[PDB]
């Protein structure tokens, strides 16, 4: 019984285990409960904290993945199914996990705290890509990951009821932020600094804890990688969330609010999942069924009227993209793409994924769409076609929304550092028309080339290091600029004046100007005045 | 006779003409000034289509230039040689219809191929005897034979109500076609070959060129055409015939008249010339720039359809074009109407003067096309830097009206099966008066085209004379040839035709022929695909 792996929080006793990373040993605390199991009567329902247990509890495994939707687009492929839940999966889900450097910290130690991605429909904290190991054995760093509902039992909403309010995985993910709060400190970890980061609809959650005012007591900083609450995919009215709740209980067979909730918790989880993807009003990508709703409770209103009118003074924030946002959900369902092939598509092909790509354009926005991204010297150009195809769909989805929120908070007073993540992993399975697809900067991040076994190059390894540096030196201190280095270059704050913001790739920092300015001002400033 | 210059002494259709001999830098030329085409249209004959000159008795003498046809006068800067340059350089008149012919002295030996260049001025003005059109250059130095005519503008020869009989409107361009008329009749009688005719334009003589492209009886009348910063497509160079009528209408009350057309203009007829002029900004539907009240009128008889119509389902097969844009289309039409701009500051302007700008600018724009222009135009990274402002301010006016609609025009001639020839002109003359903000303004190229580098006593720089001495080549070996390349010289860079699929076009500057691909191709998708699109 190693003195080390023993720790005591509010709950009880727990046990965890000593793990191996490259450089030295680290303690893990894996399938932690914060939350009494959302099964039964509580499916749907606000998460509710976890009961005092007896004994040790064993801390030494992670917990289950919360019930969802399975990808099975590539059968076996490395690309898709390293994002695939690699644990049993329940409803019993409701656990965290904690990466401290063994021996624990003499002293309080900044904390990360990371929530996964997923289109709030998937996604767990047990993928290896979220391992922590790294960066509690490199940087020291204290480092939590939660697992938070998702697909329609955790955003599934009838606006007003009692008992499907909305909004409940944004809720598991705050109780865990108050465990932290409250337990962390048993790890040696600091709770007053608190570091969010998260990416895609982890990003976008993040982003809602910034916009939701109990959540503010819970941390200091924040990072977004790809993913923002503001946009067109993050949320959806209280009507819509109304709408596409009410359809799924007529394909499940259900049944008044009460009614027709109590009915849908009487069914299998699997026949929820079933349906999940048939409410969608359009045929499209980068949308999700079952999204944070602007209820006016959790979010008082829409995450563009609260960043708009916000006071984000004494908040520092790290936001980025990576350099082909879109590729990714093309393979999706965009007909003409696929990974095995070049995707080398008809001028007919791009107008038809335009619709698709940006599925509430009305036919002029469409037009303007592709008048604005055809490359009128080569109108005709399958390559350009296939690329625009990708620069439509990130740039909409991601890159803009990025770049709309980075100014707002800028100008709203907050601190703000961004950049375009553009290394594309010599290790990476999908093919090189792709580029560097949304999702690929997370194992640099994490420190994973740091791990032999894995084949990443030696240059990767390096870079991770500089990665895994900027992220724990902006969570110590609100800047990813190393305090004691000179001989950089170094990374500005990104203003609305400047528009700074650096390309993280394998050569030194390099600053660049305006973040897609001009196509930017397209989607932020036309589109939407053509109302 | 008997005791002048016998190589002076000419006879046309009209009867005998006299000549006089001038001096060009290389040598003499013969020049045949004021040749009357037209029988005046004056009194009953004023809105008229004109009628051929009734012949003359005795030797006419044609040995200076006759009177520029009535027309409002420049005052934005008096004195200044800026705009003076374009100002009438002879007496005012309705009694304006002659032309002028240059030829090589003596007279050439065999059919020479003929340029006939028609003027700009917004067709509300110019005169075929301004210093920048003088044709000796040309007829001294590449032995052309170069005709250029004066033809009504303003009211006088564009006021219109459709469909009737005393103003059946485009009477200007009926003048221009009774001229190129003349020359088939007459040109050989000074060694110009009538099978032979190359058109060239300015402007709004640009634009004339493309209507009589695109109208059939003009169509038997020359071979190849020039069209040089104007177009018949775009927004100012036709109006439909509701909208002639109306500002034909609105000018009649502000000069007290009369109903039925007849009256009306039966009042009209009785009014001084100059009161027409008097107002005849006044009708304009909205505070503009580059616009103008009396120009070409859609009438189903001269134009057929619309320009645009046209050009979309013509066949051009056998029509050999050249077409091209100065690198500063816009900047001469902001210091005449955009507050902020000045031909004598750096015309820094505000971001808020350039939205008032764009509306000026783009005075049809609906308030959603006009954001659009502004987002289009802003330069992100500066979006308050008033250089950045200033210049986005003139590419929005040169773009709207001139490089767009040539890059439209050249695109659909060339689908259309023409062969199509393009260039950007980006020599700023050492001589120019206009602040270096305005950098290549409209019409700055065209002293070049002609060649008054050559003449000694302009102070051009050695370099521009040599420049305009290719450019000269260049125009004159497309009239000869339909092709400005020349068919020797294989070590000069080539100037490849335009083309849909691969769009070059050329630079003209003092370096060699660069080529270049797609004329503000994204910029041009905007305004021609999207804009109109923007329908709703
Ligand atoms: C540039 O000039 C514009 C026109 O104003 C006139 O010309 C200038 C040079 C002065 O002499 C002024 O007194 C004249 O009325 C102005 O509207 C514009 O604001 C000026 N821009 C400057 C100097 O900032
Ligand atoms: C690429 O593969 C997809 C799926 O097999 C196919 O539909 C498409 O036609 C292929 N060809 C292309 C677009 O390059």
């Amino acid at each position: 019984e190693d003195p080390q792996l023993l720790v005591r929080v509010r709950g009880g006793q727990l046990r965890g285990i000593r793990l191996k990373a490259p450089g030295g040993p680290v303690s893990a605390f894996l399938g932690i409960p914060f939350a009494e199991p959302p099964v039964g009567s509580r499916r749907f329902m606000p998460p509710e904290p976890k009961r005092p247990w007896s004994g040790v509890l064993d801390a030494t495994t992670f917990q289950n993945v919360c019930y969802q939707y399975v990808d099975t687009l590539y059968p076996g492929f490395e690309g898709t199914e390293m994002w695939n839940p690699n644990r049993e999966l329940s409803e019993d889900c409701l656990y965290l996990n904690v990466w401290t450097p063994y021996p624990r910290p003499a002293s309080p130690t900044p904390v990360l705290i990371w929530i996964y991605g997923g289109g709030f429909y998937s996604g767990a904290a047990s993928l290896d890509v979220y391992d922590g190991r790294f960066l509690a054995q490199v940087e020291g760093a204290v480092l939590v990951s939660m697992n938070y509902r998702v697909g329609t039992f955790g955003f599934l909403a009838l606006p007003g009821s009692r008992e499907a309010p909305g909004n409940v995985g944004l809720l598991d993910q705050r109780l865990a932020l108050q465990w932290v709060q409250e337990n962390i400190a048993a790890f040696g970890g600091d709770p007053m600094s608190v570091t969010l980061f998260g990416e895609s609809a982890g990003a976008a959650s993040v982003g809602m804890h910034i916009l939701s005012l109990p959540s503010r007591s819970l941390f200091h900083r924040a990072v977004l990688q790809s993913g923002t609450p503001n946009g067109p995919w993050a949320t959806v009215s209280a009507g819509e969330a109304r709408r596409r709740a009410t359809l799924l209980a007529r394909l499940v067979g259900c049944p008044n609010d009460t009614e027709l909730i109590a009915c849908l918790r009487t069914r299998p989880a699997q026949d929820l999942v079933d349906h999940e993807w048939h409410v969608l009003p359009q045929e499209s990508i980068f949308r999700f069924s079952f999204v944070p709703v602007v209820d006016g409770d959790f979010l008082s209103d829409t995450p563009e009227a609260l960043i708009n009118t916000g006071d984000f003074q004494d908040l520092q924030v790290l936001v980025g993209v990576v350099k082909d946002e879109g590729s990714y959900f093309l393979v999706y369902g965009v007909p003409g793409f696929s990974k095995d092939n070049e995707s080398l598509i008809s001028r007919a092909q791009f107008l038809a994924g335009v619709r698709i790509g940006v599925p509430q354009a009305s036919d002029l926005a469409a037009e303007a769409v592709v008048l604005h991204y055809t490359d009128w010297l080569h109108p005709e150009d399958p390559t350009h076609l296939r690329d625009a195809m990708s620069a439509v769909v990130g740039d909409h989805n991601v890159v803009c929304p990025v770049a709309q929120l980075a100014g707002r908070l800028a100008a709203q007073g907050a601190r703000v550092y961004a950049y375009i993540f553009e290394h594309r992993a010599s290790t990476l399975t999908w093919p090189l028309w792709m580029g560097v697809p949304h999702g690929y900067e997370i194992e640099f991040i994490f420190g994973l080339p740091l791990d032999p076994s894995l084949n990443y190059t030696t240059e990767e390894r390096i870079f991770a290091q500089r990665l895994m540096k900027y992220w724990t030196n902006f969570a110590r201190t609100g800047d990813p600029n190393d305090p004691r280095d000179s001989k950089s270059p170094q990374w500005p704050p990104y203003t609305t004046a400047a528009q700074q913001y650096v390309s993280l790739n394998l050569k030194p920092l390099e600053v660049r100007r305006g973040l897609r300015a001009q196509t930017c001002a397209f989607w932020n400033r036309f589109l939407p005045k053509l109302l």
